[PDB]
């Protein structure tokens, strides 16, 4: 078995035309042995993952804070302890409307 | 899109020869659309004895200090640790602290 401390994984500071104020930790990568990809996202205050869609599904678990979820036609806030299923091709995004860092797990089957 | 509070899932208590002091919340089940996610809560002194399954498991520790039973020895980890358990690998879990331990379990 493999046991690793998520905070030891090097964060990637993402700042693009689609994503701002986000740090990404790849806990289990595309080329890793498990049949899943797992990323830990940290969204800074005011951080924004623009609405987008992909053919693959997503599972989200909110670890810390209040996360605003952008949907195709609207939005919704959830807090730590919420889990989210995003269907294939479903338009979605994320925003941190608080003054604290927000953390969530992103789960993708291979 | 499905949005759910994990704690509102009604927990299942598990009391078998090899599991004691453990509750399980099935967040995503077989009948559900996603391609299985469970939230385990281990009471103080609770124990998931050494066992194996042919599928792999992924674990993410949400709360507390989780003692992992391995094929060779034990290892205690804390909130924020992630664990990959290989297919058919013998493993278990114990809570040696005085507060509840919580972890997510992911099965592809």
């Amino acid at each position: 078995m493999i046991l690793k401390r998520a905070a030891d994984v090097t964060p990637q500071k993402i700042s693009t035309d689609k994503v701002r104020g986000v740090r990404k930790r790849v806990l289990i990568g595309l080329k890793d042995a498990p049949n899943f990809v797992i990323r830990l996202f940290t969204v800074e205050p005011g951080g924004l993952i623009d609405r987008h869609s992909h053919p693959w599904e997503h599972e989200i678990f909110v670890l810390k804070g209040k996360l605003t979820v952008l949907k195709e036609q609207g939005e919704e806030t959830v807090e730590e302890g919420f889990f989210i299923f995003v269907e294939p091709n479903e338009i979605h995004g994320f925003r941190n409307d608080t003054d604290s860092e927000v953390e969530f797990l992103q789960l993708i089957p291979k």
